[PDB]
């Protein structure tokens, strides 16, 4: 239901943010995101977290809903290195975003 979804969407925002800080620290140590091992991302119980885009100086993190633990969620959440968070679903609003 919408309540469950609203909590899970709010908490995966924290997960994405935590990964983004980790990558910001990594960028200052290395000067690039190209060498980052995409299997060092912190996951979320209700969303699988991946690097949808990675370039030397920028990245986009993406959270896709877990179809087992978060069945019925279609909203995909992104966060880029610029700090812009965004969410969109499939003919479904994203509580806490729209």
């Amino acid at each position: 239901g919408s309540h469950m979804r609203r909590v899970r969407l709010s908490e995966v925002r924290t997960t994405l943010l935590h990964n983004a800080q980790t990558m910001e620290r990594y960028y200052r140590q290395k000067g690039t995101f190209k060498t980052y091992d995409k299997n060092k991302l912190k996951q979320n119980k209700y969303f699988n977290v991946t690097l949808s885009k990675v370039s030397p100086d920028h990245f986009t993190l993406q959270a896709d809903p877990n179809p087992t633990t978060n069945d019925g969620e279609t909203c995909v959440v992104t966060l880029n290195d610029g700090g812009t968070i965004a969410a969109s679903g499939t003919n479904q609003s994203c509580p806490g975003f729209d």
